RNA sequence: GACCCUGUUGAGCUUGACUCUAGUUUGACAUUGUGAAAAGACAUAGGAGGUGUAGAAUAGGUGGGAGCUUCGGCGCCAGUGAAAUACCACUACUCCUAUUGUUUUUUUACUUAUUCAAUGUGAAGACAUUGUCAGGUGGGGAGUUCCUUUAGUCCCUCGAAAUUUGAGGCUAGAGGAGAAAAGUUACCACA
């Protein structure tokens, strides 16, 4: 891809689309990738994540699976703390867990609870795309969720097209372009061969 | 009456080497041309589409998305569902049309491929016949003396489904002089 080209593309909307619509949103821009002739029914399916230290996400909805030494820090940070009793009542009710997954699409988990969940309620709802990344031994949750989030999973499905929504109008062109370029470079690296495999890529905004 | 054994017979079970090959057989390709008429798949540019169950309802699929404005109807939230509908972005198949093009197959037509007859030219026909590779079987001919199970590292390949499997691969135990016949049975018949 060409830097000057993505420059007028971000210009085609960050200095035009918003003038055309002028609509009240927490505006986010998405770029979508479709590939020409690599059937997903075959082998070597790709699945990776991006380290994004910008997080144009910040309309956030996060859930935690924390053990002791986390209730107080979660309360101070304004995140609901979930423990063994709360988890066993989620174990009793099997639809409210899906409703709360909808409420908190994003999950984070600790070692003991990620080891304890696969008894019966793990695989039951595992068909939702909630893969919880285990926390490290640093146990310093300050901003660790910030790096854990905004990690887009380039997961290949039975449909041969996908999209990644990164970039808002609150932050500016240099870092939004840096984020999208690094996401594209990671996608090319994860793909089986050269960037020429990509047929068409759209950088147009939400409206 | 009944029990044991022997011989012949019947019924049943097992064994009867390996390597090439005759024969037989499957598939692909080649001689080998000219046309015409249809069919399939490739090339675009378009058009139309998605009804298992439950769901108000005909839910291609994926993505963001809490609020969308022809400014009144919608969302969201509730349901119901693997999947939820407002907003707007992408490619994925199915069914049709057109020309600014490629191939492959079927039928038909004609001889130049090819086949048959003769000597000091005629008939059939792109089918036969023939040839090259990949293989299957090989109780026949010639020569010489592969699969299955077990336990293991979770070490490698192929196939499948996505959040796991099947088949092979490795280590070393166990099964399978040779087309003349051989072994065997609390069985049958005769003696």
């Amino acid at each position: 891809i060409t830097v000057a080209g993505v420059r007028q593309n971000v210009a085609e909307l960050l200095d035009y689309s918003n003038n055309v619509k002028k609509r009240n949103f927490l505006e986010t821009v998405e770029l979508q990738i479709g590939l020409k002739n690599y059937d997903p029914q075959r082998d070597k399916r790709f699945s990776g994540t991006v380290k994004l230290p910008t997080v144009p996400r910040p309309n956030m909805s996060i859930c935690i699976l924390g053990d002791q030494h986390d209730i107080d820090r979660a309360k101070h940070g304004g995140i609901d703390a979930m423990s063994a009793d709360d988890l066993k009542k989620l174990n009793k009710n099997k639809k409210l867990i899906k409703k709360l997954a909808r409420k908190y699409d994003a999950f984070i988990a600790s070692e003991s609870l990620i080891k304890q969940i696969p008894r019966l309620l793990g695989p039951g709802l595992s068909k939702a795309g909630k893969f919880p990344t285990p926390v490290s031994h640093s146990d310093d949750l300050s901003a660790k969720v910030n790096e854990v989030k905004s990690t887009v999973k380039f997961q290949l499905k039975k449909v041969l097209c996908m999209g990644v929504a990164v970039g808002n109008v609150g932050m500016t062109q240099e870092q939004l372009v840096a984020n999208i370029m690094l996401a594209i470079n990671y996608l090319v690296s994860l793909l089986k061969k050269g960037w020429q495999n990509v047929g068409s890529l759209t950088i147009k905004a939400t409206m």
